[PDB]
């Protein structure tokens, strides 16, 4: 409950009507959660996707930053001010091991299956590369596996996990019955963000096309 969790998805029927059914471009911007207002906006997005983490647990996971510790980034639709996609990470430096885990990742109602997840994941990996991180590791509930696998993550090999098993079991966020999955940053293509952004129709990004730390 501190370092253990269980993925319980909401089941309420969500309207899938595309929020980008409109015409011209939809301007959007990335951001880091730096205010209480941004914190609530992302918690609210996550809330509509998860039954567990529940409200108190989202409030615990989605925090203002302290290179290190917890960060939550989002993509904002500028015409509506709505949250489109968001990700919460924990950045770890343990011995020679510099890596990131991803406790939460969600795309909002009306925005699913448009390529926003791929785009946000690309921006994260780009940011991992640009900061000093070696790999991104995912605790994946059986229901998340297909998603992460489509984003190019793979089952972490037993020997690589045992390299950090003690630290992981005491410090990382672990979904009940999850498979541990990973992508090494050295394999992330330099054009990965550009190619994802190309695959999101009708969107133009304003400001830095990726994630920042302040
Ligand atoms: C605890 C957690 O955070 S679990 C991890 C995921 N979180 C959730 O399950 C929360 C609820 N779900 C969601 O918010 C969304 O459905 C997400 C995040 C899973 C997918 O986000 P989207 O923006 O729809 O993904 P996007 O359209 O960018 O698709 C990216 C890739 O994933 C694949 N994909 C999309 N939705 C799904 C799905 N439901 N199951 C499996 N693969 C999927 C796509 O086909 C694509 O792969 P491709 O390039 O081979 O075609």
């Amino acid at each position: 409950q501190l370092t253990y969790s269980q993925l319980v998805l909401r089941t309420a029927i969500q309207d899938q009507y595309s929020k980008l059914s409109g015409d011209g471009p939809f301007p959007m911007a990335f951001g880091l959660v730096l205010s209480e207002e941004e914190r609530r906006e992302v918690i609210d997005l996550y809330s509509l996707q998860f039954q567990y983490p529940d409200q108190p647990e989202l409030q615990r996971l989605v925090i203002l930053p302290q290179a290190k510790g917890s960060y939550t980034w989002y993509l904002r639709s500028l015409n509506t001010n709505e949250m489109v996609c968001a990700v919460t990470i924990m950045a770890h430096h343990y011995e020679t091991h510099h890596f990131v885990e991803v406790p939460l990742f969600a795309t909002g109602v009306g925005y699913k299956k448009h390529g926003f997840g791929r785009l946000m994941n690309a921006a994260l990996l780009q940011w991992c590369v640009e900061t000093g991180f070696e790999f991104v590791m995912i605790s994946a509930d059986v229901k998340a596996i297909p998603f992460w696998s489509h984003l190019g993550y793979k089952t972490m090999e037993k020997s690589e996990l045992t390299r950090i098993v003690f630290y992981y079991e005491h410090n990382c966020y672990k979904f009940k019955g999850a498979e541990v999955m990973i992508r090494y940053c050295r394999t992330w293509p330099t054009d990965g963000v550009k190619e994802a952004l190309a695959r999101v129709q009708k969107v133009i990004v304003s400001g830095h096309v990726g994630l920042m730390d302040a």
